[PDB]
């Protein structure tokens, strides 16, 4: 059941929160299962900030020159999981990740076939805007809609054949899970909380601090 | 350009700091709650119905010679008012009015019916979180809002009235910490990381 780790880091991700970095707070939060054994980041020729961190010499992290797109860091991660079966790919810059999301993501891998990501269902009003224009086309309907959220966990060797083909044949990828649906398959949706956020606008930092704040709060 | 506000209220201090974001506008006269913050000059109480959309028509009763409102959510308390300033900008230039959104962060799928299994990614791009306050002649919100009604439309927010008979609202963007605080005991901690 050996797990291995990747986290496309090639570029907010190194913004802190308490007295260390985003990208740590993350990274933290998958070492949180046992099952966890590596965790390979994927960063950006030239990127000298992450050897400045502690994490730079933590004995289960290795680190590789990811590429200019989130498919090739991905593609780059899985060259050095080992023999690891399944594969957990983590956003860099998700550092509310919660122990329980993880635990129950990994339950996947007893059962599934092809996997499945973290992901929080549509509760508020969304829209869609009219194209090339900053105005409302339409509401859009919720129902089965959900936010994809990370980590995405995958078999190993089906992850890599997929994001290959895929990228092979010009596909437009996204997230981990849209290489799986390329290929045919559908991959499985575990809720997970709504605070797991994606640190993107710069009110976003706060935002992750107050969720965890709020969140080691409420556990007691 | 008075404004004329509506919270629906059909958690007494939420609604209150909400109240007191949309009061603290100098345009913004006073607020209508749909349903002691009652007791204060500047707020009004009607009979809230059993929809938002009901209550929000039942506030414009309230809203006086007001040309253009403001609908707000009880909820959001962290409402900043550099984005307040740029929604109600709008009445300058707008026919239509609009609302306050931020783009959407994630990748997004849509489930199979009937499994929690994705059947498809359907494309982030041009996608946005529907925020409030949501702001619009009073006219148009008026009678987009009771046509949509009774002709049993699915109305969600305001904007969505105005949509279903044909027009629409302007997208300003406004800041993503702009949240639901449901929970009482959230509102200090929400107020000191993102006030």
């Amino acid at each position: 059941l050996d797990v291995c780790a990747v986290v496309p880091a090639a570029g907010k991700q190194y913004l802190s929160i308490g007295n260390q970095t985003i990208l740590e707070h993350s990274v933290h939060a998958l070492l949180a299962h046992p099952r966890v054994k590596r965790v390979v980041i994927a960063i950006s020729p030239g990127d000298s900030r992450f050897a400045q961190l502690p994490l730079a010499n933590h004995p289960q992290i290795t680190v590789v020159d990811g590429g200019d797109e989130r498919a090739d860091s991905v593609l780059a991660g899985l060259k050095a999981a080992g023999d690891a079966q399944w594969v957990l790919v983590h956003d860099a810059a998700r550092p509310c990740l919660h122990q329980d999301d993880l635990a129950r993501l990994l339950a996947l891998s007893e059962t599934s076939r092809t996997g499945g990501i973290l992901a929080a269902p549509v509760r508020d009003t969304m829209k869609r805007a009219e194209p090339g224009k900053n105005a409302i086309a339409h509401t859009v309907d919720r129902n089965g809609l959900w936010h994809a959220l990370t980590p995405q966990f995958f078999p190993r060797e089906l992850l890599h054949d997929c994001l290959t083909r895929a990228l092979n044949e010009g596909a437009t990828i996204t997230d981990e899970a849209s290489a799986l649906e390329y290929c045919g398959f559908h991959p499985q949706l575990v809720e997970g909380r709504a605070d797991n956020i994606k640190v993107t606008r710069p009110e976003d930092l706060a935002l992750a601090e107050f969720y965890l704040t709020r969140t080691i709060h409420q556990e007691n």
